[PDB]
């Protein structure tokens, strides 16, 4: 009786601060809405500069024309 549980810097470190405890209804409203998808365009364009410089002949891979 009387122990059992200890370590009140923290607390049986089943919670490292991971923010299930606390958040906050605005910033998590607004980070999920818009950047996975431009770190993706950001890494994309970056590789893409590289690619445009060998020329493939990209224009004629579309070739926008009536031509029946």
């Amino acid at each position: 009786m009387g122990d059992g549980d200890l370590d009140v810097e923290l607390e049986t470190r089943r919670e490292d601060e991971i923010g299930d405890l606390y958040a906050a209804f605005d910033e998590m409203r607004q980070s999920v809405r818009t950047s996975l998808e431009d770190a993706k365009n950001a890494r994309e364009d970056a590789e893409q500069a590289q690619k445009r410089a060998e020329e493939i002949n990209t224009e004629l891979l579309e070739h926008h024309h009536h031509h029946h």
